[PDB]
C-alpha cells in the first residue's frame, strides 16, 4: 500500500474521478477532484491533478477503509 487511487481500486473497481474545480493562475493553480463511492462523494485538492485525485481517494479510504495501510 502507498498509492491511494491504487488502494481504493482494490476495494472498488472502475471508479470515476471528476475534476470539479480548476482555479488560480499558472503560479497558484488549485485543482479539486471528486470521486463517488457508494453514492457518497469524496474530494481532494492540490497544486496538480495527480495529487488532487490522490487526496480524493484518500478521503474515501479514511471514511470507508480506515485500516488500509498507507
Amino acid at each position: 500500500g502507498k498509492n491511494p487511487v491504487m488502494e481504493l481500486n482494490e476495494k472498488r473497481r472502475g471508479l470515476k474521478y471528476e475534476l470539479i474545480s480548476e482555479t488560480g493562475g499558472s503560479h497558484d493553480k488549485r485543482f479539486v477532484m471528486e470521486v463517488e463511492v457508494d453514492g457518497q462523494k469524496f474530494q481532494g485538492a492540490g497544486s496538480n491533478k495527480k495529487v488532487a485525485k490522490a487526496y480524493a481517494a484518500l478521503a474515501a479510504l479514511e471514511k470507508l477503509f480506515p485500516d488500509t495501510p498507507l
